[PDB]
């Protein structure tokens, strides 16, 4: 829960404004430990309609304890400002890492495997991420891959049952993972050139997207397995960890430092 006694302005120093996000996000330092943290500051008088959503995200993150989910350290409330203290990951988001150029299939498989480990954790804990996309997958400077920015309980990554405002479950994350696989391979999710309101009707109406281009058969098959219109027919995260695409192509996460280094030199 939130600390209303301690002054976060004395506990933390802001180092950099980051997260170009709801509320302002900073790379910061815990003055006592000298560990770097991510700090989101939300003015609760400005964000009154979103307060329950904020509380729900804090609650879910506070219940997670996994190397695959960005850690929640705590929160502070000073005057009208809520400070949320999180683990800082310095490598970049998976979306950021698409900037230098296309990923190879080893990089795609490695990132997907780690996302699957986070989904396996969340689904085993009766949680649903709800916003799996490359922008919400964060890498440490060592190549560790973690999930961030859970969705509240833009349409391009949403499963058809979620769009139809129907009951849904963890299988919605598997659909979003399939869209994210396309995004990691092509740079953008399907329908990215279309107005979001048109995408709202296309996703439930149309056959599921496919991965188009010169990619290995197992990668195309991985995408196809995830993007089943029927949620019950999508595999679980545990099953996808055994998929031929993953087993044949995923490697040690430390190899992703080469991708991180490339982004240091080629970025907007
Ligand atoms: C409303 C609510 C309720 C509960 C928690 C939060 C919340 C969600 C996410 C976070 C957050 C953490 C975070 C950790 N590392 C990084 N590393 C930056 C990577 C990119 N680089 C590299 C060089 C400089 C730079 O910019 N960025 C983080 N970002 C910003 C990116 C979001 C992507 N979707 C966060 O927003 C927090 Cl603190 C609280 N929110």
């Amino acid at each position: 829960s939130t600390n209303l006694k301690a002054d976060p302005e004395e506990l933390f120093t802001k180092l950099e404004k980051i997260g170009k996000s709801f509320g302002e996000v900073f790379k910061g330092i815990d003055n006592r430990t000298q560990k770097v943290v991510a700090i989101k500051i939300i003015d609760l008088e400005e964000a009154e309609d979103e307060i329950e959503d904020i509380q729900q995200e804090i609650t879910v993150l506070s219940q997670c304890d996994s190397p695959y989910v960005t850690k929640y350290y705590g929160s502070y409330l000073k005057d009208t400002k809520l400070w949320i203290i999180m683990e800082y990951l310095g490598g970049g988001s998976a979306l950021d890492l698409l900037e230098p150029g296309p990923l190879d299939e080893t990089q795609i498989a490695t990132i997907l495997r780690e996302i699957l480990k986070g989904l396996d954790y969340l689904h085993s804990e009766k949680k649903i991420h709800r916003d799996i996309k490359a922008a919400n997958v964060l890498l440490s400077e060592h190549g560790e891959v973690k999930l961030a920015d859970f969705g509240v309980a833009t349409p391009f990554w949403m499963a058809p049952e979620v769009i139809k405002q129907s009951a849904y479950d963890s299988k919605a994350d598997i659909w979003s993972l399939g869209i994210t696989a396309i995004e990691l391979a092509r740079g953008e999710p399907p329908h990215s050139e279309l107005h979001p309101m048109k995408v709202l009707f296309l996703i439930p109406k149309n056959n599921p997207p496919t991965l188009e281009g010169n990619y290995s058969k197992p990668l195309k098959e991985f995408v196809e397995a995830c993007l089943n219109k029927e949620p019950s027919f999508r595999p679980t995260a545990k099953e996808l960890l055994k998929h031929k695409f993953i087993l044949r192509n995923a490697k040690k996460t430390s190899y992703l430092t080469e991708l991180i280094d490339a982004h240091h030199h080629h970025h907007h």
